[PDB]
């Protein structure tokens, strides 16, 4: 219901501009098509479709936020052609049988972490015409060595001695907590490995739980002291103007950021070594199993 | 009971050391005395009093921490001086009669938001002895007032023009939320005035409602975007050695950082003026009710 959550989404240029730049430069996807957006928040996404020329846009959020994008709507005269629809898009009765375009930003930390993809892929599923297309159709994760002793020592060290006392037993509750931040880019040492593709016309809810083995090229001899996700965004399907977008730290910061995952024994690491692991992924939310250097935790984001 | 706000306030040296301070240099007000620690978290606090010489320290906390605060006494072998109590204060089951010093970390926001100051409240008219103390004994609240057109114009401007699209109707939203954050010390453009002094050994529940008309003395010709509110703690009774804190923005930036008003109509003000104004603040929560240059709002802390 709250704005603060739809005041950071829309602060996020990144984020906001790949969308905007999307729709513009490939107005031929929307010119008098039959657009749903899925969770359309103050409905932005649906505005920059009405402005690419959709004949429809039916702009559906279960949240109070729905009543602000009803005025929105208004204050921008697009009434004509945006309808605004209160509900669960699981439950909500949409005044077409089908779409020719579905839009949304549904992505969450680590892409999955309070994700609405469930909700888009009902959406596909019931509303999409055949020949029909969904946006952005493509999504990659990757993870990343980090080698950062003093953030470690910060989150966990920390623990042994605060102010003369030991609180050593407090380390078993941090460590299974991934931390969403900005990573210093210094501070990676290795080559980014791809986890997970998901192509949106074709993923079911069931691969959204998965498995990769990985192998993360070591790039600087190290103590590896954790493990960075991050996704990748891309607008493919039909494009002339192909939009992509990085939430990963070598790119401009997101509201995104970066998802952490810290070791519980940090370890040396070579140039050149080819550090094997196994990454899993499981819902209800989500968690992520990690086995590198012969020890295995679960990750939740808090 | 999760650990990120104990990390966070242990993470703050200027309370946790104010603290620290304030006990091992007046450990006369510990030495063999009965100690009580309302919302002990961690039992930092607690194991403080021990080492200045408590005869005994019951640390209560309601929530999950108190199995921590377990562990972390036992790992300091201060199990015979801390007795730990899981529960409401207002509900468990004590061991004595009456405490001879009650300590307690209970300030919010703008010290009143999200407080523990009515359990601590509690505990000193039920169980403190006659002529016992309670730490910290003194606050204070003061307002100052502050041109900053660049982040007005961030919160609240931004609204007028989204990405070429109108969303004004959302900042009636926008203006009833405090802000809290740090404000550059630079940006404060008149003299602070304290609108509360409370002594925690005399003061009522009832008194925590509360009215002051004030006088802000303008230092600089600008426009007043806001009034930033803050806090002052202080360790008095019977102490050698009396420890203050500040929580403005002319101090060292705490967790509690400062709480910010956004005026909906900035207006001029002039070196050497003395503005006017009149606050109200009123619980259930927390709302704080701002009177100046003749229009009035009501600020809620999300
Ligand atoms: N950028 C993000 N992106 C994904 C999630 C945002 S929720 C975005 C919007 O979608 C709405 N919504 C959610 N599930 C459903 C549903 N089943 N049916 C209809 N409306 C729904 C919700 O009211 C909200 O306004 N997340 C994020 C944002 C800030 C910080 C961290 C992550
Ligand atoms: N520094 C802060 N300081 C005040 C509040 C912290 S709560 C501090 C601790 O007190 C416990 N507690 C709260 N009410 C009661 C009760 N009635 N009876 C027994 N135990 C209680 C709570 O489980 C928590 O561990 N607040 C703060 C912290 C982080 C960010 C912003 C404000």
């Amino acid at each position: 219901g709250h704005y603060g959550i739809h005041e950071e989404m829309l602060k996020d240029k990144i984020r906001t501009e790949s969308y905007r730049d999307f729709i513009y430069q490939n107005p031929h996807i929307f010119k008098d098509k039959v657009v749903l957006d899925v969770g359309c928040g103050t409905g932005i996404l649906s505005m920059f479709a009405a402005k690419a020329g959709a004949k429809k846009v039916l702009g559906v959020d279960q949240s109070e936020i729905l009543y602000q994008a009803m005025d929105i709507i208004r204050l921008n005269k697009l009434e004509d052609t945006i309808t605004l629809i209160k509900g669960k898009i699981e439950e909500v009765h949409l005044p077409v049988e089908k779409v020719d375009v579905i839009i949304s930003e549904w992505m969450g930390y680590f892409l999955l972490f309070e994700s609405m993809l469930d909700s888009v892929l009902y959406a596909k599923n019931k509303y999409l015409a055949k020949g029909g297309s969904v946006y952005p159709d493509i999504c990659t994760i990757s993870l990343v060595a980090v080698s950062d002793v003093n953030k470690h020592a910060d989150r966990i060290a920390f623990w042994d001695d605060v102010y003369g006392f030991k609180m050593s037993c407090m380390k078993k509750a941090v460590i299974p907590e991934a931390v969403v931040e900005v990573l210093d880019p210094k501070t990676l040492i290795s080559e980014p490995c791809g986890i997970k593709h998901i192509d949106c016309h074709t993923t079911s809810i069931s691969d959204l739980e998965f498995s990769s083995d990985f192998t993360l090229k070591i790039t600087r001899t190290s103590m590896c002291t954790a493990i960075a996700g991050y996704f990748d965004i891309y607008f493919e399907k039909n494009c002339h103007n192909r939009v992509v977008f990085s939430t990963g730290p070598q790119s401009t910061k997101t509201h995104w950021k970066q998802t952490v995952f810290l070791l519980e024994k940090p370890f040396s690491v070579k140039a050149g070594e080819a550090l094997k692991g196994k990454v899993t992924v499981h819902k209800n939310s989500l968690t992520v199993t990690l086995t590198l250097n012969n020890s295995t935790q679960t990750y939740g984001l808090q």
